[PDB]
């Protein structure tokens, strides 16, 4: 009877949750807490009041960090910015849960951007759309890597994957801002380009810093821009043994330095994928540095050079 | 030319094909392999009277969340089996399974926007969805924390019940709250909360019972199960130090050894009588429902 009473009190009330509980489950996220400038540069064109901008920034910070927590689990990464990955400290289970929890806390923050219902609807849809896009590209990248050689993506396929996986957070941020603006043409194209440059450079530097960075993308088996070029080049030029050796090294998930270095030199001297990628980056970067009529642009370059 | 193809890319929406859609959907399609879930929604609709059309979408949203949460739950519990079939993450890998499951959360979210076009109502439906996914994760988070930090914290029965209100109460309340918000006709939330609690305790109980008369994967997982919480607090209170530690030691083993699993169940059967205490607890919760329609409609 005292039990029924306690049960009645329980089910007629919201779930009990303490600040203590909140702290216990935020451990994986607080650890990774250990680009505001980008939001700021973009606002020079968007003109949102500082308090609304602070919230946009918080939503993006939460999505970005939660994405990395998941990303490192999916990539089996032992390090993130020189420090141990959260999943290795607190475990995969709590890290997945906490990262997913933060996606929804970010969602909750959108309502703090406006009281006006029409705008609200648009903001949520934007948030919903780019999160869908992010998971689509992430899914492809992961599928290509874990089922290799089932699918050898072409350069076109890679770029489409990146438009989703990486362009997703860039467009989310930008689109939220454009929708909130109380103030020319949309900068989505420019942000899409920024995202592509960001990803190819990220892929590039992962190997170049090693050759000149632990080339962890090799250990991971990732279909990076240089690898995608090498695999299509070898197939095309009939370099049968080199093509297969590239596949073989990716499939070893090796941390051996010499093996990673052998692969990088294949990309350097045999397929010339490194120079190809470097030039590719330069081309995309000149496309912005060169549109004097501001076909893409509205201190935007400083950013482009620190994109890393 | 290269400039041109890039120009064509960045000015279009990201490319995504039907074939891409299928690849990402594999881990999910695998768990689809629902009749009692549909039945619960149907039965409740006799009071909400949503127009079939709209009932189907709620049903679709619930199916997505329920299934994606199980894909994630099996990874978090390192479960090898789900309803007798091999778990998704063991076939498609942890990486694709996490991603596909999370993708389905956002697909479910998209379906919410298609329940209504009325602006006020839409906002409430989103807030409902948002709030219960928050609760689900909090609850799941605490359940996982207790298990993975054991023996730092041993919960009491009350802590366990509050955890369940979140972990299991969320999907139940999410379905009910949406339906009540959509109804064109007292809340049934308190009733759905009890359904969820009865649901979780019976799930914990059967996991040990089915095996006692035979996987008891909960032991292998080291779960702070309802019978386990009772046995741990019982031995502490009765000052039975060595029995208390023995339960702790078996759970910490993460053991698949049948004999050791059986040893823990006999502690629960003969020392703390925890399985019988649980049977009784569930029967009392149910009696609350069968015995003036305060909870019932
Ligand atoms: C999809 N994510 C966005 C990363 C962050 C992109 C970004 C967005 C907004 C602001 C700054 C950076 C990419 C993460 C990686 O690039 P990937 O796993 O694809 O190689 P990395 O593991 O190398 O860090
Ligand atoms: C969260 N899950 C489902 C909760 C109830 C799911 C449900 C089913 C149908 C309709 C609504 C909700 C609780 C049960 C578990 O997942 P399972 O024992 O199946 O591994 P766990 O105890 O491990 O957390
Ligand atoms: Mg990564």
């Amino acid at each position: 009877n005292k039990m029924e009473a306690k049960i009645d009190e329980l089910i007629n009330n919201d779930p009990v949750w303490s600040s203590q509980n909140e702290s216990l489950i935020s451990k994986p996220y607080n650890h990774i807490l250990l680009r505001l400038n980008l939001i700021v540069q973009i606002n020079r064109v968007m003109n949102l009041p500082k308090d609304q901008l602070a919230i946009v920034s918080q939503i993006v910070e939460l999505l970005h960090n939660s994405s990395l927590l998941i990303d490192d689990i999916e990539d089996n990464a032992p390090l993130r910015r020189g420090q141990t990955t959260s999943h290795l400290i607190f475990g995969v289970p709590s890290t997945i849960n906490t990262a997913n929890y933060m996606y929804f806390r970010a969602m909750q923050l959108v309502s703090q951007l406006t009281t006006k219902e029409p705008l609200y609807h648009n903001l949520i849809t934007i948030f919903n759309e780019e999160l869908i896009n992010l998971h689509r590209g992430q899914g492809l990248d992961i599928y290509w890597r874990d089922f290799l050689p089932e699918i050898i993506p072409t350069q076109e396929m890679y770029l489409n994957m990146v438009m989703n996986k990486t362009g997703g957070l860039f467009r989310l941020t930008l689109r939220l801002m454009e929708a909130l603006s109380p103030s020319g043409h949309s900068l989505v194209p420019f942000i899409n380009l920024l995202g592509i440059i960001y990803q190819i450079r990220d892929d590039y530097l992962n190997l170049k810093d090693f050759q000149m960075g632990f080339a962890e993308d090799i250990t991971e088996g990732k279909l990076s821009f240089p690898i995608v070029h090498a695999l299509n080049f070898t197939k095309t030029k009939g370099q049968t043994e080199q093509h297969n050796e590239i596949l073989r090294i990716l499939l070893l998930r090796t941390s051996d330095k010499d093996i990673k270095l052998k692969l990088i030199q294949i990309l350097e001297f045999d397929t010339n994928s490194l120079a190809y990628t470097k030039n590719f980056i330069n081309q995309l970067v000149n496309m912005i540095k060169n549109d004097n009529e501001n076909k893409y642009l509205p201190e935007l370059l400083y950013i482009i050079d620190h994109l890393s």
